[PDB]
RNA sequence: GUUCGCGAAGUAACCCUUCGUGGACAUUUGGUCAAUUUGAAACAAUACAGAGAUGAUCAGCAGUUCCCCUGCAUAAGGAUGAACCGUUUUACAAAGAGAUUU
């Protein structure tokens, strides 16, 4: 009862606040660096962009 | 200061000197810049780790960059020079079926 789909199936089964405004103001910077770091290194994958501006509407 | 011209004194002196006068020669530098912190160099000092493929040990060459350094350099080197991996929802429909409000 060594069959592969057991290995593997076992394989996916072993693989798994905010408070002041200037708290948000470091989320914030914490984020836009992150996020300009991934447009900065790549400006043509356009849901980054998208979600990128989907964070700033928010 | 030098020179040219004139006058006045020494001085009834064409020698010389003094005083006064008009002219000419000569005509607008340097600073983006102030002498120790407070208009910005970076390394080094401490402490810990100690390299990209994966089971280990590695040669690399590249690419993107709103990262540069050493280099005379368009060569070459810098760990393959370093960051790259991170999140991850709508150009969004059409057909069919039943359960609900009127």
């Amino acid at each position: 009862h060594v069959s592969a789909e057991q290995i593997l199936r076992d394989v996916y089964k072993k693989g798994q606040d905010i408070l002041d405004l200037e708290e948000l103001r470091e989320y914030q910077r914490r984020k836009r660096t992150e996020y300009e770091g991934y447009l900065k290194r790549n400006r043509l994958d356009m849901g980054q962009w998208i979600r990128y501006a989907q964070f700033e509407i928010e």
